[PDB]
């Protein structure tokens, strides 16, 4: 039943070219946030959505196919539940003191230095991160751990990255 | 005279913390585009501006100091002139056939594969790129070349990193 329902959701979202564009993704995510008054956001904007699609577009078609979209969408569902669970003051936002528990719950165990860098790059002047910023961050963070793992074939925790690979991974993002 | 005028522009823009925030950068860049009706754009948005500030924030204060802002602003000026020069049909946008000349004029030599990625990430469905997208792309592209070259002083074409280093280098919206 869930497999059939998800297939229908994808079919209706993707439309006539059978892939999910940045605009299509933006529009469905903004529909989600309308339904959840407990998620504070200024909206998912197009630039943020083009970045999400690029970092998830493993076959470089420009758009998200069934499996690419499935991976992203199920992550967003999980991360949404986490954001609500770790917003322990109901601000509708994740503050700097809430952030480590939320990221750790999502399987990302970072250190103070890296949390500080995340807050600086993604959170506002008060140290608060809203829903679109949080989802944009996690999608990227997950992709960057996955890219590292794919290059660390010998399991040493060091990767060698050539210039071409570097430009692909940073620019198509 | 121009040194004095630029110092005044920065002082008035940066205000009471003497650094330029993503919001302050957004506001001045949108003022620029108002003055140049020959540059087509849907505006500089906040997410794009937060990314620009982060990639330019080499002393990790969160905002752009005098020298950081000077380096960014002078790049934007050069790239704006290039955009007008390589828009050889006066559309107010850079098409896929105008892009290589514009990037080459800005010093960047990329393979066909990378251009295809950049056009998918930054250009519209017709292959046309607007002004904010063009500037956002070049600021990132320049930053990513500088980051890599700093870590490959030898010119091996390869860098070695651990996960912390990787995430510091790549966690840029
Ligand atoms: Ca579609
Ligand atoms: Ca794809
Ligand atoms: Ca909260
Ligand atoms: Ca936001
Ligand atoms: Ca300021
Ligand atoms: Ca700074
Ligand atoms: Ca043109
Ligand atoms: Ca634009």
């Amino acid at each position: 039943e869930e497999v059939r329902q998800f297939r229908r959701l994808f079919a209706q979202l993707a439309g006539d070219d059978m892939e999910v564009s940045a605009t299509e993704l933006m529009n469905i995510l903004n529909k989600v946030v309308t339904r959840h008054p407990d998620l504070k956001t200024d909206g998912f904007g197009i630039d943020t959505c083009r970045s999400m699609v690029a970092v998830m577009d493993s076959d470089t078609t420009g758009k998200l196919g069934f499996e690419e979209f499935k991976y992203l969408w199920n992550n967003i569902k999980r991360w949404q539940a986490i954001y609500k669970q770790f917003d322990t003051d109901r601000s509708g936002t994740i503050c700097s003191s809430e952030l480590p528990g939320a990221f750790e719950a999502a399987g990302f165990h970072l250190n103070e230095h890296l949390y500080n860098m995340i807050i600086r790059r993604y959170s506002d002047e008060s140290g608060n991160m809203d829903f679109d910023n949080f989802i944009s961050c996690l999608v990227r963070l997950d992709a960057m751990f996955r890219a590292f793992k794919s290059l660390d074939k010998d399991g040493t925790g060091q990767i060698q990255v050539n210039i071409q690979e570097w430009l692909q991974l940073t620019m198509y993002s």
